[PDB]
């Protein structure tokens, strides 16, 4: 808890005691390793996990899916060893992560037999087998979307002073559709406080009421944000959730803004997303009783690149809800174009 | 908002961004300024109270005691250029600091004289009167309580930690019950939360859904805590707030033990109390069905020396409760001697 | 090796891994508390040494001087106990210290018993005895100089866990003129470099060229400054060195400033010395080829405290060089006044 | 620099003023931008270069070939916007870096066309251009040697150097064979002494003597070690220098060990070598001076991976060295197979 607290904005040094959190979202790179644990065990998971029928798992964020890819070799190794044959295939993620109904079965005994864990588990290569256990990827027509697994997986421990963090993780023998809480955090002071997670960051300020400030999104899940470690939690509600709470929207009186509402149509496709409020370049937004109604989130940009600078809509706290994603700036339901037809304009996947 | 910390269990380091809390309780905060408003209109209060009868003041905290007597003094000689005769006298608050009826009013008016009252160079006096504004202190004859003012102040600024280090405040105009947000500090990360303000810190662990972990009392303040900053507002009794809300008692499941409840019979006269859930010295705390029941806080000490070592309760949970206060050691209302007289131990008054 | 760093220059906070100096020149006070290591073997060879001819050691360092003024009460008791008649006197410290062309001997053997000074090294208890090996000291009539045994001492473990980390010394099995280098730590990031050691702290940083900034110097040695831990060593000429050689000049380009001579009738009684390149207070210096010449630096005042503000020099650039020392501020050889007699100024004590 | 320090043998820390050298090998630093002085004026350099007749560029370092890696589009574009048509074409370093006797001419003045293109991360396409100004990659028939630049930048400033972690560079005025001091850091403490630089970290132990620890590289370049940036800089002769000079070999004491000679034709090929005094794995080293004299350096293991268990030397001292890359473990020039034939030792191709 001793600290190099240097206040940036006033330019002081100072020590002492409470409690500390940090942006690790940009420096996630260079800070995190990640691992399962017991890959015999996971070996039987995935066995069981067969023989009830199960195709694979379509992970909800970036930290699952790029662990399994890690041990896929170990994994293959192991079902080698012990003679199962099931071959893993692990492909890309595609934005806004659906939600799975299955979950991986938690053995209750391990392998008879197995020790490659010592020595060499990365150099590994294994024949395919005519099995395929499916990791995310665009398999959609491989198997259907109700034989796939969904948030079975749980973080216990992380951190280390080995300059990478390596986080142990195991199958939930339980179910939910909550996000996890050890990497989750807010807290405030004075007119500050952020909602942070590994995929969300949330700024909360307080002008005037607490509201929103601003908002990014490196991965679009599908669990559901926390109360406990929500600040707030009295009177709230889903919709003003301008975050979807089916896309873990936290309950708080810190997200929610004045004239706008829950955005589930918005860009949830999009790899990489921000919620900025500023006009986008070109752009400027209009508030009028004669605009149209909300519809699904419109890129700024027409298919041929021309941009749209008159956008209007009814009830909005001027002028900005823009998405800042890499393909361009999407607008909030209620903000849609003055003029320019809403059936030209780049309409945001159905993610709702 | 970018420093560092230093783990105790783990020497692991590494910073960058953060928010920041600090503990100002057991340096009962620090010199500060003290500015009300402005010392004018603070003197310009007295005259309307007292001529409305307010002929004292309750103060709710020693932060307040610090801030009448640190310029009672110059609070005589604001008021010797207008037709005014009055005389501040400033007690030592005795505890628990009791609430009062009556609060301090706000002047629509200024007198019209030199504003030297801050920042004078000395060499000026004020002429004594009969009439005495007793602020606290043993002036209950020279004022009736029902008479004194009592969390009748707000505060406004209370930064400046570098060089002016100076506590602005206000005369609350609105008559509140509850406690100022301002100066209170709070977080929760992973296991641990705690509260903090100017004259009490709270510890809170996630030791089974959290529960009460420890506590200071410099100062036994009669105002009530607001939900909004304390977590899981929902779901708790104001009676098993081991500290009652009477004397600020947060509402939080975080604020609570189990097999104790609300203690309004505590020692809440000692000037310091410090809360702590161990034995004290030279006491064994038995859990027999044929203990008595409830009763006020019955110190450890004796007046003449001598300790009641075995004590026994009906409905405790070990640690036990025990009062560290300067006075000695009180334990709780459940816990009550075994077989040495009530009446022969030093009896905490009640202390509701 | 990791820890925290602060460049208030540009308030880069840093952490990794590597070499931390310290600047200690300040904490010579109370840097250390010791006694050499088998203080036994010591009094064998102060006794040998004695039988050798040996009247007293010449201090080369204020380190050496506290250590023997620690220890001389031990070194008398192991004396006094064997039946040496030896007393050792420590006396003061003073500026510059002179060399001393003797050596401690190693003693072939320790005492044949001295277990009494065990856990017996500050409150020691012993008589006096006719000899006096004097450790410096105002007794050069009864020990010269060229009698003076002199740096036959050296250092094996020093800096701990506390404020006085305990040095263990070693008499020195050779000869030796150079000063300790285990005491030193050097290194040149970008624009600045700087030697500093147990008693001195010299600055150079390159302003289109490496010069001379400022050098601190507590005391005023004689012994050498190694070249295996010294920068730019390549090139210099003593007589442009403003710290002469003879007093332990680093041998170094950014030891040198131009338009300035050597200093070596500078200020050198000085008990403490900083050296600065900025005009006396209430005075001036000209750039005048008709000035003095060359000779023994001058205190700004006369005898009586007199500003003598007409100040010129043949060729220096300004600003002006000056020794600030307790005495008061003497100017560089290379000033001379423009309009004062050689009776007026204060010539600098000069000793070979 | 006010910093801390946490032993790692023991545990003492501290916090104070100083300086502080960080390891970027193992830590695999930040990213870093690379800027190289005025886009437009390396752009005249390299037309003027080519007018001359450059061909190309040879990156002495892994740093100098990420720099034109990063700088190659947006320079082809801005030469194709100007009257300029010369395209740059990167690849992969090559170990060990070569030589080059040329470097990139100074420009009288810059190309006549607007400026915009500060730090441009390319993004911008460009015509190709039969005529090439290749950088280093694999054109060596496209561009010898001959007319291939070495070491034709030098490092101004490190702006921002904690996040935005950006180092511009400038096209030298002056030829130098020199590598860069602004990016190495070294001194010495107590009985270790260590060399590193952006590429390369050396550990010396003192054991009775200077002498090196270990060595990792993780690069292999030509340019040379200055002198005024190492310790003991007499008394050191190359050919115990074990490190080759040629390979920017330290010149100290500390780059030398007894029993061992030069090794200027070890596996020098290597991307990562890793020099560790330490027997091959499988492999037995004895001391025969029968064994066959300095050649080669062998890899332990065979073509096909065969393991040699007996190794002799006529000179060496155990334990062996072996250079630990990739490929595999090495031998010295000294230490040659026991009994082996030299069709199945992998030696390590000539480095001239
Ligand atoms: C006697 C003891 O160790 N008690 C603790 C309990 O207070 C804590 O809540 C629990 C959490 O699992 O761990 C145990
Ligand atoms: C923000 O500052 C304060 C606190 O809410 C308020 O006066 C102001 O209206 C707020 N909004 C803006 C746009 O300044
Ligand atoms: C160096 O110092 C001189 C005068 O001492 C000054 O004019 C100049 O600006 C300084 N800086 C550089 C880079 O020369
Ligand atoms: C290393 O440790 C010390 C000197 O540094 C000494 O005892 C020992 O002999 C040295 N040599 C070896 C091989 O450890």
């Amino acid at each position: 808890d001793v600290g190099c607290s240097v206040d940036f904005s006033k330019k002081e040094t100072r020590c002492g005691t409470g409690v500390f959190i940090y942006n690790d979202v940009e420096a996630w790179r260079d800070r995190y390793k990640y691992h399962p644990d017991s890959p015999r065990r996971l070996a039987a998971a995935v066995k069981q996990a067969w023989e009830e029928g199960i195709c694979g798992i379509s992970s909800v964020s970036r930290m699952e899916n790029i662990m399994w890819k890690s041990v896929e070799g170990e994994l293959n190794a192991i079902l080698e060893e012990n003679g199962v044959q099931l071959t893993v295939v692990v492909g890309s993620v595609k934005n806004p992560m659906w939600r799975g109904p299955q979950r991986l079965p938690v053995p209750v005994n391990e392998l008879p037999h197995g020790w490659k864990a010592w020595g060499k588990s990365y150099f590994v290569r294994a024949a395919k087998t005519n099995n395929s256990f499916v990791v995310d990827g665009d398999t959609l027509k491989e198997c259907p979307l109700e034989h796939r697994a969904w948030n079975s997986f749980l973080v216990e421990d992380h951190g280390f002073g080995v300059f990478h963090t390596s986080v142990w993780l195991k199958v939930r023998e339980d179910y939910s559709l909550e996000c996890d809480p050890a990497v989750i955090g807010t807290a405030v002071k004075g007119r500050e406080a952020a909602h942070s997670d590994l995929g969300y960051w949330i700024e909360s300020e307080k002008n005037d009421t607490w509201r929103l400030k601003r908002a990014h999104l490196i991965e679009m899940k599908t669990c559901e944000w926390p109360k406990s470690h929500t600040l707030w939690t009295d009177g709230v509600e889903e919709s003003d959730l301008i975050i979807p709470k089916s896309l873990a929207g936290p309950l708080s009186h810190h997200n929610t803004r004045e004239g706008y509402r829950t955005q589930v149509k918005g860009p949830w496709h999009s790899e990489e997303l921000e919620i900025r409020f500023e006009e986008c370049p070109g752009t400027k937004v209009y508030v009028e009783e004669t605009c149209g109604t909300r519809g699904p989130s419109l890129r700024s940009t027409t298919a041929s690149g021309r941009v749209i600078e008159e956008w209007c809509c009814r009830e909005c706290t001027m002028p900005p809800l823009s998405f800042r994603a890499k393909d361009g700036c999407w607008y909030g339901m209620e903000i849609r174009p003055r003029k320019e037809p809403e059936s030209n304009l780049v309409r945001s996947m159905v993610t709702a």
